[PDB]
C-alpha cells in the first residue's frame, strides 16, 4: 500500500526539491504546472501511475510520446529531468520517476493556487512504455459523455466525482483550435456549430481559430482564470462556455443526469471542489502502481535502468 511518509527518512527534501524546479521553470514558461498535471494524468490512464510515459522510444517498443494523446501536445519532460537529476543528486537511487511525476504534479496544482496535500508514495517504475495502451486508454475531446465514463472506468475510476472533479484540470492550460473545430463550425456534420456552446463565447472562439486557420493556435481552457487552479472551471461549464466538447458534456449531456449536480457543487464552493479534487487525484494515483521490489528506481526517466 502506497503511505504519504514513503521517503520522508530516505529523502524528506524531495518534495522541497520539486517544487523549486517548477517555481523557477514557472518563470519562463507559465504553462509548465499544467503541463505537469496533466503528464501525470496520461501516465496513470495507462498501465498505471508508473512513468511509462516518460520512457523513450528504444527498438523493442514504442514511446507512448507519439500516442494520438500525446504526440505534438504533451510537453514539460525537460523540466521533469532536472528535478529528478536535482533529487538524484540529494538522494540517490531513491525516488522514482512515477512518484516524482506524482509530487510533481501535486506540487503544480497547489503552486497555480490550487489545494495542498500530501499525495500517497511508494510507486516504483515501469521496465516498458505501452504506446498500444496509450492510443487506447487515453479519452479524445470528442467523446461524448458515456464514452468519457468507460474511459474512465476502463483505468479503474468508476465513480462520476473522479470524472467531474478530474476534468477540473482544464481549470488552467491550454488547448490547440484542432480540437474545437468541428464546435465551431460543424459538428456531427451538421454544418453548424455545437448547440451548447454559448454563441458570445462562440464568436471568440471563432475569432481566435478561424476556419482554415493554424490548427495548432493554443486557446485558453479556462476564459475566467487562465492559470489560476481554481472552481472557476465549472462556472464556464454552468454558462455553457465549457471549452472542448468533453468538458460541457458534463453539464450538458443527455446523459449527465448524474454529473450535473457535482458540477454546481463544485461550481458554488472551492471547498468542496478541493476536496474532490485531492480525493480524485489521490484515486487516479493508485491505479495499479508497481510497489516492493516491483519495477526499479529509475536513474534517468527516459531509459529503464541496465
Ligand atoms: C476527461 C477527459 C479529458 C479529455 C478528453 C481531455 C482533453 C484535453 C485536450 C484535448 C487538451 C489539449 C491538448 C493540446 O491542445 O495539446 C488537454 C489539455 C490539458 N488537460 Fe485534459 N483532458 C481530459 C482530462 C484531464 C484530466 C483528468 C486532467 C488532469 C487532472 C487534465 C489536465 C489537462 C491540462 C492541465 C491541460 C493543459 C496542458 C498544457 O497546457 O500543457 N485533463 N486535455
Ligand atoms: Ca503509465
Ligand atoms: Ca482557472
Ligand atoms: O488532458
Amino acid at each position: 500500500q502506497l503511505t504519504p511518509t514513503f521517503y520522508d527518512n530516505s529523502c524528506p527534501n524531495v518534495s522541497n526539491i520539486v517544487r523549486d524546479t517548477i517555481v523557477n521553470e514557472l518563470r519562463s514558461d507559465p504553462r509548465i504546472a499544467a503541463s505537469i498535471l496533466r503528464l501525470h494524468f496520461h501516465d496513470c490512464f495507462v498501465n498505471g501511475c508508473d512513468a511509462s510515459i516518460l520512457l523513450d522510444n528504444t527498438t523493442s517498443f514504442r514511446t507512448e510520446k507519439d500516442a494520438f494523446g500525446n504526440a505534438n501536445s504533451a510537453r514539460g519532460f525537460p523540466v521533469i529531468d532536472r528535478m529528478k537529476a536535482a533529487v538524484e543528486s540529494a538522494c540517490p537511487r531513491t525516488v522514482s520517476c512515477a512518484d516524482l511525476l506524482t509530487i510533481a504534479a501535486q506540487q503544480s496544482v497547489t503552486l497555480a493556487g490550487g489545494p495542498s496535500w500530501r499525495v500517497p508514495l511508494g510507486r516504483r517504475d515501469s521496465l516498458q512504455a505501452f504506446l498500444d495502451l496509450a492510443n487506447a486508454n487515453l479519452p479524445a475531446p470528442f467523446f461524448t459523455l458515456p464514452q468519457l465514463k468507460d474511459s474512465f472506468r476502463n483505468v479503474g475510476l468508476n465513480r462520476s466525482s473522479d470524472l467531474v472533479a478530474l476534468s477540473g484540470g482544464h481549470t488552467f492550460g491550454k488547448n490547440q483550435c484542432r480540437f474545437i473545430m468541428d464546435r465551431l463550425y460543424n459538428f456531427s456534420n451538421t454544418g453548424l456549430p455545437d448547440p451548447t456552446l454559448n454563441t458570445t463565447y462562440l464568436q471568440t472562439l471563432r475569432g481566435l481559430c478561424p476556419l482554415n486557420g493554424n490548427l495548432s493556435a493554443l486557446v485558453d481552457f479556462d476564459l475566467r482564470t487562465p492559470t489560476i487552479f481554481d472552481n472557476k472551471y465549472y462556472v464556464n461549464l454552468e454558462e455553457q462556455k465549457g471549452l472542448i466538447q468533453s468538458d460541457q458534456e458534463l453539464f450538458s449531456s443527455p446523459n449527465a443526469t448524474d454529473t450535473i449536480p457535482l458540477v454546481r457543487s463544485f461550481a458554488n464552493s472551492t471547498q468542496t471542489f478541493f476536496n474532490a479534487f485531492v480525493e480524485a487525484m489521490d484515486r487516479m494515483g493508485n491505479i495499479t502502481p508497481l510497489t516492493g521490489t516491483q519495477g526499479q528506481i529509475r536513474l534517468n526517466c527516459r531509459v529503464v535502468n541496465s
